[PDB]
């Protein structure tokens, strides 16, 4: 079945977990402690020496977005055609770009960079609001009329940003409603409310 | 048909151009000058306010990897099945991670960071050598027995690294032979030797 190998944090596994949960998929969580990691053997066996590591049967994958695209491809959450598949990629790549900046802030320059980051946030979120406005008035999903892996990734990005800068979505009606709507999906809502999600820190250094 | 909108540099368009050329595809190059960019209108119309911008008929795309995946999907350069597709993604995501570090070095910390970067290079290239060693002894492509968009992206990454740190592939026989082999492909060889490629700087700040 599925197995996600990661440290005890939401981080780069939050989106794929929401996906699996919302899709009614079962998966196993292999929690790696900082101690076990610093031992070296696991890291050495990882393709790029990093986590998350994912297992789908005997298929072992690395890279959070590779896992997202894999699940999207195999579960039918990758658009209805090539045109949509490309747009889903465009959204996910944009989410990744911002996630990298967020990660850099959190682990590299939180105290001194937070103000500049938050000030730059609106311009960084604007693209996703525009995307929604161009797709059925933002009433459905980020691309097309069916959910995609990019939705879960974008949703997580928006959620962690609401924590970083409370109210950042207030000026973005479509993104705001989008968050509430997706978060309301039965399986997803239950997952987001569960200890499994709630008692895990967003990041590994206690910052958010 | 196809249109590539970018600044007059190889940068994030080199891989997709090699792909198009090697695949015998025709495309138009719309060169954006620093003056045009600083004018503001183009930037404002770009989804994430950045280039490259790509047009396939009336489909307008942004994000270099979205363009790569789109061409790979539509041209059949994305693996033979879903498993290979996942592996192709895993390779491309790894290429992107290193490309981001390369870009960071080039544009924000060349002088002071070059030594540390080059020293860390071997460990960053090892994953691709390993991937090659696990696929038909590295005699064909990065994933499977057919070329994929990830091959062009990886090839570009390797090429720019040989310029940054001459001889960096000496420690990796498979990657070294891989570069020579792919570069020898008729259409690609002609493209790499053409003014279109050769007279374009790798980066925009004159560093490499
Ligand atoms: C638990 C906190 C930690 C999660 S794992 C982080 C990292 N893995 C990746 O960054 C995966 C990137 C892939 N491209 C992907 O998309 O999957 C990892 O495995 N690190 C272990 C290693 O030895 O490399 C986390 O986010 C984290 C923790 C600590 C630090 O450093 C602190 C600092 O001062 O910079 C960072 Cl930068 C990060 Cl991202
Ligand atoms: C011509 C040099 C320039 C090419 S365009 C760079 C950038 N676009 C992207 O980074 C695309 C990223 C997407 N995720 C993708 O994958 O496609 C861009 O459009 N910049 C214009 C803008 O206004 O944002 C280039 O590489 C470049 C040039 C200058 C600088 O800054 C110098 C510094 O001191 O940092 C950088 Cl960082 C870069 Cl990357």
């Amino acid at each position: 079945p599925y197995t996600v190998v990661y440290f005890p944090v939401r981080g780069r596994c939050a989106a794929l977990r929401m996906l699996l949960a919302d899709q009614g998929q079962s998966w196993k969580e292999e929690v790696v402690t900082v101690e076990t990691w610093q031992e070296g053997s696991l890291k050495a066996s990882c393709l790029y020496g990093q986590l998350p590591k994912f297992q789908d049967g005997d298929l072992t994958l690395y890279q959070s977005n590779t896992i997202l695209r894999h699940l999207g491809r195999t579960l039918g959450l990758y658009g209805k055609d090539q045109q949509e598949a490309a747009l889903v990629d465009m959204v996910n790549d944009g989410v990744e770009d911002l996630r990298c900046k967020y990660i850099s802030l959190i682990y590299t320059n939180y105290e001194a960079g937070k103000d500049d980051y938050v000030k730059a946030l609106p311009g960084q979120l604007k693209p996703f609001e525009t995307l929604l406005s161009q797709n059925q008035g933002g009433k459905t999903f980020i691309v097309g009329d069916q959910i995609s892996f990019a939705d879960y990734n974008l949703l997580d990005l928006l959620l962690i940003h609401e924590v970083l800068a409370p109210g950042c979505l207030d000026a973005f009606p479509l993104l705001s409603a989008y968050v509430g709507r997706l978060s309301a999906r039965p399986k997803l809502k239950a997952f987001l409310a569960s200890p499994e999600y709630v008692n895990l820190p967003i990041n590994g250094n206690g910052k958010q």
